[PDB]
């Protein structure tokens, strides 16, 4: 026995107890978990989304049944990041403005595969009609039911809770923090330690050996989580790992942010994450029944605080003079190492970037997941130290570089920061999807049915932005391929199937939009509100 | 404004000729006219060939052509892995294993398929904790695959009643499925076959390809040329210049002697797999079919001479030199610096090769084909399309080339020149970069889907072809082992039992299997129909 007997976890909320739950059931009762967590009052009523993957991967693997979780934190439904005004300038505002075609503009990026007619995906098929002038329809709508379903505010589910389509969750994440808390503490052992740090203690090579309390007490350990936020106070603070500041990628830096209470039974519950554009970033919007969390993600190099709180409260109609409001400040960018020594970084002491995809959560579960992958004895061998780091590592760009794209080609021009975005470089891996892309081959082909990517998390992290997705954002902002793919001009047996899949999900969106609840009305039965 | 080609002209027939030309028969709907360049040809030893479990999948079904179909008329036999025989102990050759210092004979399989997991930990991993521990003697392809208990009783991996018990690939007469391909392409894809020797390649002012002159005086216009000229690499190599890389700073063996053997079935019956056995300055294949094996001495014509190399081949198997027919093969290993280049497409040993180690031949056709539909040009010639290309095919040639060089860089053998060569040669970054990932416990090339994804979606197989099973057969076979456990095993006491219920599966698939099926020579002879 030279296994690991302790594991400290620094920090609660998402990142703490989703690691203490996660590794409490990973590690069988064999190790002793402690979470040191300060006492601490959530600043907003705000919100988070989430990906599909989340019940599977994390709830389903403690025993957690979804609706038991969402009655406890005022969970709703996601089915797509909507952008809106990413293509048109001016003043933020809610409501879309025109594009030339008499479109709004207006984009979805919804979960899900596409469906392929001979190995080529329903999106070619879609872009081959759009390049030779034979549809006039946009990509989400030709590709997606699920866009019909959200236009219409229809729910995942139908009233009985059987499943109509994809989808994943919008929380609030003080709640789901203190549901795994309490989990974990009466489920699986874990000692919660209500205190400050003050001392990290290291031996002479640089491990750490524990944490001092305010209090006094001494938590050993044999593995230290830094799960302490943008402070890094273990992995940075203490172990002096650099960050990598990656702002010559993404501008937006800084957030300001409110909870906005909602006549649900006037305006209906939208079930999708929007991201609203302003004029030196975008605004979220994340629906729960009764209020919607927004916040203003910012460049603070283009707007001060004031501009964007300004520009904030007028999105809204909101008094800046008679709101509450969370003003943060953002590290963009990840650790050198996220592993270092006997040090796991999860969570913003790990890596951050903005929530314009829901990144948050999935990058917490990805680490969790490959740390319980690489779970190692005292002796911290250094290739499962490494190859944890290269999955972090390649996690993290992959997402850097896929929001960068979501700038660096909105045709917007209108102010400063709009014209910045198009001064930063891409880097080499993007700009060659990019390339592949406009040559009219796909992109990160999906090989796998749902059923499986959605069903085994390796499936998914190998392939986590697919085709599908590319062109979501590519050809929702106008970037467009050279030409069709080539193979089309061949198979006029294809493209007619193509049209029987463009005609399935005509049908299956009229349809469902015809038996479907409200997302409202599922809502108050899901959470039994008066 | 309309840039599609419109014509395709294929240089050589064979088996990457025909598979190319039937292939993209179906894949161009009829909208392209395609035209086969091949000499009269001669007929050859069928020597045999071995393939993987996506040809039938991937290729034949894909053209509408039934598995018992071609077989029947190809002579084909079942293919459930490749054993090698020999290759960790010293000595001449022999088809029988010697006994290694354990007792076992010197045997361990590659079989197909995927290891099952628990606990999302490949069943390997549980062996080799164990193996580690001292808690089990068992070898790893015992241990992990009901199909070497199959193989070892020569059982079929179908019933009688052609109900699949595994998974399996073939052996075929490599001239036989030509021959059969051909006449389909002819008959029922009006490809114009033109039986006749190329005179000249014609280029113009861009370096494009535009015609192919032949003897009998055709000028054989054509908007795109796939070379499946073999290592002469008549259009890539000579016509567009474009250089080969020689790789046999990974790999040795550059040489075949090979002939066909008729086999005693009913005594012996037939056995399910393709045989690896080691040599002194090589190795020999056994590649079963009905009523005759094809075997060849793979070998390096530095640590051998063509006639030590024959006479070692005939000793091995007990043939008369002066009444056995033989085949030899001087073998290009390598690949081409670009498989396409300009309005040329190379396709099999015209735009790379390995020697037949673990059946890579027809994989590597069938492979580029499936890419250039993938990529199918127009006129322009996308560069994007070109190189996209050969990205695939350069990472699936470098990926099997590595593989293979681990089978005899991690060979314990030092007893001739030839094994101890093969030592001194740097294993490319890639595999090395997988050894030790190996040899810390993790899993290599982890499956992330089930078999029926894996076989019924060819993209799902290229993006993994060496699966984390694949490496513990020969790593774990030849003896190379982890380090240590995985280390997460010793904080999961549930999981390791689980895989114990995962290991008594094995063991029962494997029984009730050997009880119930039919041999492989009783289900051949059946398909076959054989009197
Ligand atoms: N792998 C993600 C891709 C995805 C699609 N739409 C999204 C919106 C937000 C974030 C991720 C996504 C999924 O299928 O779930
Ligand atoms: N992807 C191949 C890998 C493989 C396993 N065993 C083999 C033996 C020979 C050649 C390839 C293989 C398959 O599963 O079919």
């Amino acid at each position: 026995d030279n296994r690991i007997k302790t594991v400290v976890i620094l920090g609660g909320g998402t990142a703490g107890w989703m690691t203490a739950a996660y590794l409490g059931k990973a590690l069988q009762n064999t190790v002793k978990i402690v979470v040191l967590e300060a006492p601490t009052i959530p600043r907003i009523g705000v919100g988070e989304a989430t990906v599909p993957n989340l019940q599977r991967a994390f709830f389903d693997y403690l025993g957690i049944p979804e609706e038991e979780w969402m009655r406890e934190c005022n969970a709703s439904y996601k089915m797509a990041v909507k952008f809106i005004n990413w293509r048109t300038p001016g003043e933020g505002s809610p409501d879309p403005r025109t594009l030339d075609d008499g479109h709004t503009d207006t984009f979805h990026h919804p979960f899900g595969l596409l469906p392929s007619a001979d190995q080529i995906p329903l999106s070619h098929y879609w872009a081959a009609k759009r390049l030779q002038g034979e549809t006039d329809e946009n990509f989400d709508e030709a590709c997606f039911a699920d866009t019909a379903i959200m236009n219409a505010k229809k729910a995942p589910r139908f009233l009985d809770m059987r499943r109509a389509t994809n989808y994943a969750w919008h929380f609030d994440a003080s709640k789901v923090a203190a549901f795994l808390r309490n989990f974990a503490v009466t489920k699986q052992a874990v000692e919660h330690v209500e205190d400050e740090m003050t001392e990290v203690l290291t031996d002479e090579r640089g491990f750490i050996t524990a944490l001092r309390t305010k209090s006094g007490r001494i938590l050993q350990g044999d593995l230290f989580v830094d799960c302490s936020g943008f402070r890094g106070l273990l992995i940075n603070k203490a172990m002096e790992e650099p960050f990598i500041d990656m702002s010559d990628h993404l501008l937006c830096n800084s957030a300001v942010a409110t909870a906005v209470p909602h006549d649900d039974e006037k305006n209906g519950v939208e079930p999708y994450t929007s991201s609203i554009a302003m004029e030196a970033g975008w605004t979220w919007k994340i629906p729960m029944l009764g209020r919607f969390g927004s916040g203003h993600v910012y460049s603070d190099h283009f707007a001060t605080q004031d501009e964007a709180t300004l520009a904030f409260s007028k999105l809204w109609g909101l008094d800046p003079d008679n709101t509450e409001f969370n003003h943060v400040r953002f590290r963009v960018g990840r650790n050198r190492r996220a592993w270092v020594r006997n040090c796991v970084s999860v969570g913003l002491a790990s890596c951050f970037v903005e929530p314009l995809e829901s990144s948050g959560i999935y990058f917490i579960y990805a680490a969790i997941h490959m740390l319980a992958k690489h779970f190692p004895d005292k002796t911290f061998d250094k290739v499962l130290v490494d190859r944890f780091n290269r999955e972090i590592e390649e996690m993290f760009d992959d997402t850097r570089d896929f929001l960068q794209a979501h700038y660096y080609f909105s045709p917007r021009v209108d102010t400063p920061f709009w014209r910045a975005n198009k001064e930063l470089k891409l880097a080499d891996s993007i700009k060659d999807k990019v390339e592949t892309y406009r040559a009219g081959l796909p992109v990160n082909l999906p090989v796998t049915d749902e059923g499986t990517y959605y069903g085994n998390f390796e499936a998914e992290f190998r392939n986590f932005w697919t085709n599908g997705s590319y062109y979501c954002i590519f050809a929702g902002l106008g970037l467009m391929p050279r030409n069709p793919l080539p193979a089309l001009a061949y198979k006029p047996q294809s493209i007619a199937e193509a049209e029987l899949l463009f005609a399935d999900v005509k049908r299956k969106g009229d349809t469902l939009v015809e038996s479907l609840p409200s997302t409202y009305d599922l809502l108050r039965q899901l959470h039994g509100a008066s």
